[PDB]
């Protein structure tokens, strides 16, 4: 199997998925918040039992391939949509008065970006950046952790922190007053006594690093969750899910207060 | 492939074997520190036999006053995350006793109880965050993933040594704890969490003696639990449609806790 071979290693490196311009999005869930969204099925492999996943079959005209139970079995899915990867276009991401948003600098652990995502998405932010020196977005890791919203929140990789503030400053000149705003272990001010009822961009670092200085430069604001003591620290998507249900406490209570 | 060495591999397999032994392998010159430090006993240290060793390293082996033996260093691997961090340091540690008395119960308690997780790494995530936001006790309940198995322990990142986890088996043996605990004078609440929960968790008075229940990542709380609360709370959500990972949840209905503790600002 020559396009089976093809689709084995879509798993294994991002190195060949960015070269086809495609990824492997596994169960009937995530695969139907795909379609929902937009985003194009180039192809739909199934075994050959489920009721969502045969209604999936007959509303979704794409190639669709019957599968042998042995070869489906590779990380069991019953479902996998190959789905078109788009590109890292920054204005996918809309920008409102209500702006929030994150920037996570250099991430090692795809799992953390999956799982930011995930937040991002049930907490009402609007998009995520994934700067530098990253893991990749469409790692299986990643979209597994997701739970299928990557589909519904935009997020874009971005090599450099350059661009990413160029599409900052634009944003700022059509009259949303976006702040940068970093964690850190060494906060300025506790995460409830800033204000994020106004448009932010929430930067949060690498899991074994911080954030870069460099990010630290350009942040206008920095803000850290209390801690009980000396040796404790947060995994970086539970501290941007902490941060993140703030915002939304102070956004519905319209206060901090 | 000593008849030893295949009993510590065995260790990172079924709960009951760890149990048994009464025993678990911790990886890493800091998660052994940690337990050293904390006063958990250590039955053996492994340590790499064609040395690098670190100063780290040296420094455990001359001050952990216990069995240490030399292994070739593709034993080690052993345990690892292939291609992510073989173990130049691997000890084997005692396992405490699953007894509910080992969690302190003040007039400012705060609990997390843990509802049959199906994933070791949310166990430890929220052995970590409870670590760091200021609870004092994690229960795990069930007979699925256990608190011990070596993606719990890595992921706790040594807070498992501080932060006192306990395994019961069914919600009977916690709530004769409770009731213990309420008789002596702390009126602890079960405070479950949920989607479509009773209020939401910044309407909430978490400032009183808690037990919170996270429940389990694709099933929720079971029904014996939610029949067990006395409240139940959850985070609001942006649409019908996501959710979070139990952990993450865990970790902002914590912080919230913290929020509501540290001057007092609402409810």
């Amino acid at each position: 199997n020559a396009r089976f071979q093809q689709w084995q290693a879509l798993l294994g490196n991002r190195n060949k998925r960015t070269r086809a311009g495609e990824f492997l999005v596994m169960g009937v869930r995530p695969i139907s918040l795909a379609v929902e969204h937009g985003w194009p099925v180039r192809t739909l492999l199934y075994d050959g039992l489920s009721k969502w996943a045969r209604e999936l079959l007959r509303t979704v005209r794409t190639e669709q391939i019957a599968m042998a139970p042995d070869l489906l079995m590779e990380l069991p899915p019953e479902v996998v949509a190959v789905v078109e990867m788009p590109a890292d276009d920054l204005d996918r991401i809309p920008v409102r008065e209500d702006f929030l948003g994150v920037l996570f600098d250099r991430p090692t652990s795809p799992g953390n970006i999956g799982s930011i995502i995930r937040s991002a998405d049930a907490l009402g932010a609007h998009g995520l950046i994934v700067a530098g020196h990253a893991a990749d977005v469409y790692d299986p890791k990643s979209v597994r952790s997701s739970t299928g919203s990557l589909f519904s929140l935009p997020a874009v990789r971005v090599p450099s922190p350059g661009e990413v503030m160029d599409w900052v400053e634009a944003r700022r000149a059509a009259g949303t007053p976006i702040v940068l705003v970093g964690t850190d272990e060494h906060g300025d001010c506790d995460v409830f006594d800033f204000d994020f009822t106004q448009p932010t961009l929430l930067l949060i670092g690498n899991e074994t690093a911080g954030l870069s200085n460099a990010w630290r430069t350009l942040c206008d604001y920095t803000v850290s969750i209390p801690m009980a003591g000396s040796a404790s620290s947060l995994n970086a998507a539970n501290a941007a899910t902490a941060i993140l249900y703030e915002a939304v406490r102070q956004r519905i209570s319209g206060r901090t207060a």
